[PDB]
Parts: structure tokens; sequence; C-alpha cells
């Protein structure tokens, strides 16, 4: 795949999503092919404009910046700063935001019902949408307190940690005391992380249900294992995600996923060849 492809759609959609895209693609393309791929400066110069075409006393609270020349004299950046007038008390985050070169972002895990596919993906803070791969429809996160996946348990009793494929709100059974512990936090898949956090990372369990069932197991208990799961005809889905209604503003993925399994790069690299077919 061709690397250069990649890398202009990522900086088209950074420069949109750092003003919750607001900025339209084909803006933004144009933006982007003129300036060499070059959001920071492109964003960093709109700002520059609102702060100087607002009247406001909230526009000292924008840092003034010095915008390169070919920059500060274009009539399209320009265009565009007008067009995103005016600034408001609600408005003005989002430009601090944007002049910081700066898209705050959180990990959250995703439940396509249909496709029983679950996934995790570095989203936008103002917009935790992720597109489910398989469908390509997007959906919003599981809550935090139904996640599921490999789990850090700390009893309060005994203070034995142990760690297991787990839900959050569903106590298990406390390996050293018995009695019944609730997940602290799920721990999603990492490639720079202890494999045991992957579903394909060998496991045993207390649950009846389980897969690979340790003991001795505990009688009326269920694993959220999705090879416990499918073994017992039990979709992998523990809890769907809503479908995300679509209001208009949504920036496709260009956040980049650290140590998350799926890669940034690949994920608009297939995203593009979807267009190709289109
Ligand atoms: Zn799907
Ligand atoms: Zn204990
Ligand atoms: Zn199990």
């Amino acid at each position: 795949g061709s690397q250069e492809g990649v890398e202009l759609e990522k900086s088209v959609r950074r420069l949109r999503e750092k003003f919750h895209g607001k900025v339209s693609s084909k803006k933004a393309g144009a933006l982007m092919r003129k300036f060499g791929s070059d959001h920071t400066g492109v964003g960093r110069s709109i700002v520059y404009g609102v702060k100087q075409k607002d009247g406001q006393e909230l526009s000292n609270d924008l840092d003034a910046q010095d915008p390169p020349e070919d920059m500060k004299q274009d009539r399209d950046i320009q265009a565009v700063a007008t067009s995103l007038l005016p600034l408001t008390e609600a408005n003005l985050r989002m430009f601090q935001r944007a002049q910081d070169d700066l898209i705050p972002a959180v990990d959250r895990q995703f439940a396509c019902s249909s496709c029983d596919h679950v996934w995790w993906r570095r989203v936008p803070q103002r917009k935790e949408v992720s597109r489910c791969r398989k469908c390509r429809k997007r959906y919003e996160p599981v809550p935090a307190d139904k996640m599921w996946g490999l789990a850090e348990f700390h009893c309060p009793k005994c203070r034995h940690n142990f760690r297991g494929w787990a839900q959050m709100g569903s106590p298990s059974p406390c390996y050293g005391c018995g009695f019944p512990v609730y997940p602290t936090r799920i721990l999603p898949p990492r490639w720079d992380r202890d494999p045991d956090r992957r579903s394909t990372h060998t496991h045993s369990c207390s649950a009846a249900d389980c897969y690979n069932r340790r003991e001795p197991h505990v009688p009326g208990t269920s694993c959220a294992h999705p090879k416990s799961r499918k073994q017992n005809h039990l979709p992998k889905v523990l809890h769907p995600s809503n479908p995300h209604i679509s209001s208009g503003s949504t920036v496709a993925t260009c956040l980049s996923q650290g140590g998350l399994l799926e890669d940034l790069d690949n994920l608009i690299l297939e995203d593009l060849k979807e267009e190709e077919e289109e």
C-alpha cells in the first residue's frame, strides 16, 4: 500500500478533527495538498484568524502565534477562519486545543452485536465512536461498567491479586479466600504488554462454564472468555454497543493507536481501499 496516500488522508482527518469536523473534507484536502500535509501549521493559522477576527475579550485566551506568511496571506485559510466564527465560551477550548496540536483521546472497547465483533480503538474524547471493521457501521463504546477482557482483581479481604478474563460489575471468587471480588479494570490487548491480555492467550477459569476449567470450580458461575462463550453457544459479545447515529461532524479514525493491536496506518489503508471500490 502506498504510504503517501495513507499519510495524506491522516493529515486531512487530523486538521478536521482539531476543528471537530467543522472543516470539510474537500476543503481540508486542498489545504493539505497545497501546504504539504502540515495540519499543525494550517491549524495554527486558522486559529490566528479567529483570534484576529474576533472582537471579544475571549480571544485573549488564545495564544498569539507566528503564521508562515504564505499561510497568513492565504485566502482559503482566511475564509475558513471566518466560516468558524463566532468564538464562544463553548467554542474556546476547541480552538485552544487546535493551536496546541492536541486531539485529546481515550482507549475504548466496542462491540458490534450482528457481527459478534469486539474490538478496541483509541478515539477522540469529543466523540467516542469507532466503526465496526466487519460491517462498516459506527458504534458507541461499551459502557465502562460493562467492559470485559483480561481483568485485574484485588481481593479487599485477603489482598490476593489475580488476573483473569471477566466483565466489570461481575464478582469472581477470590482464589485465596473465596469471597467475591469485583474487577478493578480491564486491560486491552496490546503488543507491548503481557500477552495474557490477548484472547489468543491460554486461559483457565474457576467458572463452571469454562472452556478450560480450573479445579475446584465454582458451580454457578459463567466465564467471559470468548472461547468459553462460543463453546457454550453464547455470543462472544457480552454487552453490545448502541449503534451510533451520525450527527454530521464525525471524523474517521486518525489517532495513533499506541500499542493497541490494530495500528492506524493499516486502519486508514483499509479505509482508502473501501473507497476505491465505491
Ligand atoms: Zn459489524
Ligand atoms: Zn481473598
Ligand atoms: Zn474461564
